[PDB]
């Protein structure tokens, strides 16, 4: 009824920034409609299009809170399990973090529009990829960073997969924006030629998802074995569930010892303290070797610094045959990025006294180094990488070596809840083996315990939610993907020259 008028109306905009907003979601793993990523996309920047600064930030808020109220929605569910705060209440975090997260997006439109009024290819092709890199960067580097919902990793099994080993997966968000807008140019004003340019730069990347930046090393093919332990959230933190949990994963280990060159426990496997579990470990590093079997776990370490105070790290320790256990041993990984209100409270202004009052038992971890070396495991080179840093790209590949074997990453997904949750955060892990071109090996809890080949397909993966273990076959990669050996400044020199060369003509053009 009269569209042309009707889309004139602020409202309706604000309506459908909801609607394409929330269509991004789609996108992800537990749907992988990457179609919805360029649609979702076209509707942030066809919108946006002849709107006021004000406005269209406004537009561009709404479409963020509709991709982050639908997509981060399970957030809710960690929230509710951690501080037992009233439903209301937790509604309102739910809202309130997405509101937050919108207001990038909300300053990308706000920006975009801002210098560049015009709908013209290069508000679309040049402004909108340069500053949509800067204000995602933001989103992930402001207040210890959330960079989640990034539309790259919706591309791990699309046409544009190629283009993460070369430049990352921050490239395939760079290169989402540019052909959504050139899209959204060619369908906003009836012209062709933005469809072309658009088609041709989607089109480019394809060849590309054919090239083996790495070999493969079947004499170094080794059996792994990853228990999915499926110990509930409510009772992973007890004193009776300590012999429990202990006795459930070792059960599940004693048939792999000797048929199982590695063994990997998900995040936390053991929830007592490392100095209080040393008979234990000590006994079960002495039968490991004993096989040739090698484990690596989670663990919760609080280790005496040296000004007599305990700094507690949420740790993966190493044991069995090629990595003596020893409290003292080096050949452990300490978590770095600690996940915000659940490990650590932000910039400690206060430290005044709440509701949740960090009520979940180990709140209160410190940080491990920035860049750790890889663990070693009956002679075998890890990336280590617990939970939520494995969506950390960069993090990752500077803690990647060229010797690195396998990319090793151990999580609890328990907090993501029993929804889409777990398999965002699976897809985000999925593409640090596609850009590193090194086989994942993912144990959790009850999430999504997988083996990821090294151009991200899924080699093996068990049902969540179940006591199971992963047995499968792995061979190593060897070999540096574009990625590896440079990172994301490729990508900030390619950022650097839209964003100047688009500010020069808005200089220009008054
Ligand atoms: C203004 C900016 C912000 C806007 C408002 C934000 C509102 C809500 C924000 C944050 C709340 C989310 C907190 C979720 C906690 C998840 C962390 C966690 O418990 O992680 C576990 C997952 O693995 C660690 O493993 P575990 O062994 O199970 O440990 C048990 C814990 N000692």
């Amino acid at each position: 009824m009269a569209f042309a008028s009707l889309i004139e109306r602020q409202r309706i905009r604000l309506l459908l920034a909801l609607l394409f907003g929330a269509c991004g979601t789609l996108a992800f793993s537990p749907y992988d409609v990457w179609p919805a990523a360029i649609i979702s996309l076209m509707g942030l920047q066809a919108l946006t299009f002849n709107r006021r600064p004000l406005q269209s930030a406004a537009i561009g808020f709404c479409w963020g809170f509709g991709l982050f109220g639908s997509g981060i929605n399970w957030v809710y569910v960690s929230i509710a399990t951690f501080g037992g705060m009233p439903g209301p209440v937790n509604i309102f975090l739910v809202v309130l973090l997405a509101a937050y997260l919108s207001l990038y997006t909300g300053l990308f439109a706000g920006v975009l529009s801002r210098l560049w009024p015009k709908t013209t290819w290069l508000r679309v092709a040049i402004a909108a990829p340069a500053l949509w890199q800067v204000t995602e960067f933001l989103r992930g580097w402001v207040l210890t960073g959330f960079p989640w919902l990034q539309f790259g990793y919706s591309q791990i099994d699309g046409p544009l997969k190629g283009l993460a080993p070369i430049m990352g997966v921050e490239a395939i968000n760079f290169l989402l924006m540019m052909v959504s807008g050139l899209l959204a140019l060619a369908l906003v004003k009836r012209n062709w030629r933005p469809l072309v340019v658009a088609v041709v730069l989607f089109a480019l990347p394809f060849p590309l998802r054919y090239i083996q930046w790495f070999t493969p090393q079947p004499e170094k093919t080794i059996q792994v074995s990853m228990v999915q332990g499926d110990i509930p959230q409510s009772l992973k933190w007890d004193e009776g569930q300590l012999l429990n949990t202990l006795k459930i994963y070792y059960n599940a280990t004693a048939p792999l010892m000797g048929k199982s060159s590695l063994i990997i426990w998900p995040e936390s496997a053991i929830t007592d303290l490392e100095i209080n579990q040393q008979p234990f470990l000590k006994a079960l590093d002495g039968e490991l070797r004993d096989k040739g079997s090698s484990l690596v776990t989670g663990i919760v370490d609080a280790r005496l610094n040296k000004q007599n105070r305990y700094d507690t790290y949420n740790t993966i320790i190493t044991l069995g045959k090629g990595a003596p256990y020893s409290y003292e041993s080096a050949d452990r990984y300490n978590k770095n990025h600690l996940v915000p209100f659940g490990e650590f409270v932000p910039l400690e202004s206060i430290l005044r006294p709440l509701a949740p009052f960090f009520d979940l038992p180990m709140s209160s971890f410190s940080r491990g180094p920035y860049i750790q070396p890889p663990l070693s495991a009956n002679g075998i080179e890890l990336t280590a990488a617990i939970c939520y840093e494995i969506i950390l790209g960069e993090q990752v590949r500077d803690n990647f070596r060229p010797d690195t074997d396998y990319l090793l990453t151990i999580s609890n997904d328990a907090w993501f809840g029993k929804s889409i949750g777990p398999w965002q955060h699976f897809q985000m892990a999925r593409m640090r083996a596609l850009e590193l071109a090194r086989p994942l090996l993912r144990s959790t809890n009850n999430g999504i315990t997988a083996v990821i080949g090294p151009q991200g397909e899924i080699q093996a993966m068990i049902p969540q939610f179940t006591r199971e273990v992963l047995t499968t076959n792995v061979t190593p990669t060897t070999g540096l993907t574009p990625y590896a050996r440079t990172g994301n400044w490729p990508l900030w020199v390619l950022t650097a020259l839209f964003g100047f060369a688009a500010v020069l003509m808005s200089l220009r053009q008054r």
